[PDB]
């Protein structure tokens, strides 16, 4: 099947995701509605269930509302069984309508539907060429007070109906009992409770096994992607090991996490997570910047391009960035009382920009509302005639049809305070996008250059956002034109490719034996060669091969990041997909603890070792800075690390700070890791 197929679970840049808060979209089945204090019939309390469900989503697929927009993926609230108790917070009755307060990850939230309903949703979506992404929140269960078992449901965790444990009498040690985080440090936010949510202890193998089993259940039903909740609040090492187990199993899928960033914020740990965890991220840098430029109008198009350029520089897999202009955790993009062009332009940019675009339900209806839960009102209308609906309808399909949009580089062609003209390019395909955010002033555009072949190009939007046609000369030079006030236009060229071009490889990380999906153009119909670094993969190493997609088995090559490339049956070489992370083997999560490691203020302890997963003795790749406040206390340090299973590791600790790097003396520490699951190794610092 082709790169654009709904069957393609691991790569999503040809898609447009529509993010649905299930309870707030459509009530398709009144018979599963919660009742009494848990339900708001008059919708006056935005913290109770309103009744939205899976049948409702199914209905809006079948009746053409969603398909008419050209969305090709649905991202839905966590589907698992949540607590059913009503909690009074700050004078207001609250429910689990949002899906984040799980109690049994192996059963459904009955308010949304049963497993038959869920299968119908998967099957209906797939029959319409729509992928399904679920929220998954393995950080915690639900609200709990260790000292008051009667509060809520005491964070109780069930396994297909049978009790594993609750928070107050945590016999099996399933949870952390370290208080609640104050969000002051990353460590603090990982090993203490997020708000009052009973925090899962993933270093307990019972929990590693449980969550692997649970996710396998949902993936086995046909789920195409996973949006991880609160990734900043779980150990990086556990998450890396977790996704590796997905990639090495029967159901590799696209994964991405939420690591919130405010306006004007870049974060090195956020970048490391996206580059090294094996999991992708929502692109808050993009989102916040688009909001500043279009919604708040506090920064310029030059600032916008700067962020496109800096994100490109820092993230290894830029076609995996999940972009958006708002979501369940942000004020609604539409400002009440303001015009709609800001929304329409922000949508157009997102739909034509690199990555995987996501649109929050009701954006296309200009829904307003600041703060949670005002930003989660019931869908106001299913009017297919709005300008925003038509913008998405016109541009969403380009991600499937034009590989420059799906995979292409990004280049600034023209910029001033109010106007941005960018070009996407992939092989001979290109798209040129022009946006003028100024609603009162038109701008003459002169000396514009493009990679478009000669000829006249109509605006893909046909002037819906006051765009215009352009004429292109032999050298790609664009005849002078005026970009109207509020103007937005898209001009595009798609061509058959003869030379092979790789647009994406997914997943981006894997152990030998995993099957990866290589998407692009010009691979031809006859099986050729896949390369990992200089190592050729041929014959049975190639699972399947067609013009736009190749599936290949990761060869037993040296672990570490490497380039992936192809060569056609005729011997023509492709470009290289950079930074594919070859793992040593199946992973386990190991908690490393080192004792008696005293340091001066400003100096931290890091972990290094012989395996690629331990940085291959490179002090610049040393793992850390390690933690020393919660699980273990200074001068003990600890860190949870994904390492190859059933493998003898050689390792040492180092102290880095003040431009100095000091390694342990003595011989290496050694440790043979567990065959599966999780482990712990404790050693003492060697002077
Ligand atoms: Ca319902
Ligand atoms: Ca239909
Ligand atoms: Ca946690
Ligand atoms: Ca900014
Ligand atoms: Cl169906
Ligand atoms: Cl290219
Ligand atoms: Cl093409
Ligand atoms: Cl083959």
């Amino acid at each position: 099947s082709p790169d654009t197929s709904v069957d393609n679970k691991v790569n999503f840049s040809t898609d447009v995701i529509y993010q649905i808060v299930t309870d707030r979209f459509a009530d398709g089945d009144r018979t599963n509605n919660p009742a009494g204090d848990a339900f708001s019939g008059d919708r006056s309390n935005l913290k109770l269930y309103f009744g939205g469900d899976w049948q409702g989503i199914i209905d809006k697929i079948n009746d053409g509302y969603l398909t008419g927009m050209g969305v090709t993926a649905l991202w839905i609230s966590q589907p698992v069984e949540n607590i059913t108790s009503v909690i009074k917070y700050s004078g207001v009755n609250n429910t689990s309508y949002h899906g984040y307060w799980a109690r049994d990850f192996k059963q459904t939230n009955d308010a949304f539907g049963d497993f038959a309903d869920f299968q119908n949703l998967i099957d209906t979506a797939h029959a319409h060429n729509i992928k399904v992404v679920i929220d998954f929140a393995p950080n915690h269960t639900s609200p709990a007070d260790r000292d008051n078992p009667g509060f809520a449901e005491n964070g109780g965790m069930y396994d297909n109906g049978s009790l594993l444990g609750a928070y107050s009498n945590d016999t099996a040690g399933l949870f952390h009992h370290n208080g609640g985080t104050d969000f002051s440090t990353i460590e603090d936010g990982i090993y203490k409770n997020l708000y009052d949510l009973a925090d899962i202890n993933h270093n307990n193998n019972a929990m590693d096994a449980y969550f692997k089993s649970a996710i396998d259940l949902w993936l086995g039903m046909g789920v195409d992607g996973i949006r991880f909740d609160a990734v900043k609040h779980m150990p990086f090492g556990w998450q890396k090991s977790f996704v590796s187990s997905i990639y090495g199993g029967d159901h590799p899928v696209f994964t991405f996490g939420e690591w919130y960033l405010g306006a004007d914020q870049t974060d090195g740990d956020n970048i490391k997570f996206a580059n090294e965890s094996g999991m992708n991220l929502l692109d808050f840098e993009y989102a916040q910047e688009v909001r500043e430029v279009f919604r708040d109008k506090t920064e310029t198009m030059k600032d916008l391009y700067e962020v496109l350029a800096s994100t490109e520089s820092q993230y290894d897999y830029i076609n995996n960035m999940v972009t958006f202009i708002d979501n369940h955790d942000m004020d609604r993009f539409q400002v009440a009382g303001s015009g709609t062009r800001a929304t329409e332009q922000a949508l157009a940019l997102t739909l034509t920009s690199r990555g995987v675009p996501a649109i929050y339900y009701g954006t296309e209806q200009y829904m307003t509302g600041d703060g949670d839960p005002n930003n989660r009102a019931m869908m106001t209308s299913f009017n297919t005639g709005t300008t925003a609906y038509k913008v998405i309808q016109a541009l969403a399909p380009l991600r499937k049809s034009n590989p420059a949009i799906a995979y292409g580089t990004t280049t600034e062609r023209w910029v001033n305070n109010d106007v941005l003209i960018i070009e996407r390019k992939f092989g001979s395909s290109a798209a040129l996008v022009a946006i003028n955010r100024n609603s009162s002033a038109a701008y003459p555009i002169s000396g514009l250059l493009s990679s478009l072949p000669a000829g006249t190009y109509s605006d893909v939007l046909n002037g819906l956002l006051n765009g215009n046609s352009i004429t292109v000369g032999s050298g790609g030079a664009v005849t002078n034109f005026t970009l109207a006030a509020g103007g937005t236009a898209v001009w595009q060229y798609t061509a058959p490719e003869t030379s092979p071009a790789i647009g994406n490889v997914g997943p981006t990380m894997g152990q030998p034996g995993n099957i990866v999906t290589i998407d692009g153009r010009g691979f031809g119909g006859t099986a050729g060669t896949v390369y990992f670094g200089t190592t050729a993969v041929t014959g049975s190493g190639i699972v399947s091969w067609e013009d736009t997609q190749i599936k290949a088995v990761i060869p037993k090559v040296a672990a570490g990041k490497t380039g992936v490339s192809v060569k056609t049956s005729s011997g023509t070489a492709s470009n290289t997909f950079k930074s594919f992370n070859v793992l040593t083997g199946d992973q386990v999560t190991v908690r490393f603890l080192v004792n008696q490691a005293n340091t001066n203020y400003g100096t931290n302890v890091y972990l290094v070792g012989n395996a690629a997963e331990l940085g291959s003795w490179d002090p610049n790749k040393a793992i850390g800075p390690m933690y020393n406040q919660v699980i273990a206390k200074y001068p003990s340090w600890y860190y949870d690390v994904s390492v190859p299973a059933g493998t003898k590791l050689d390792f040492k600790f180092i102290k880095k700070g003040g431009g100095t790097v000091t390694w342990e003396g003595g011989g290496n520490h050694t440790y043979t890791t567990p065959a599966s699951g999780v482990g712990t190794v404790t050693v003492d610092w060697q002077n």
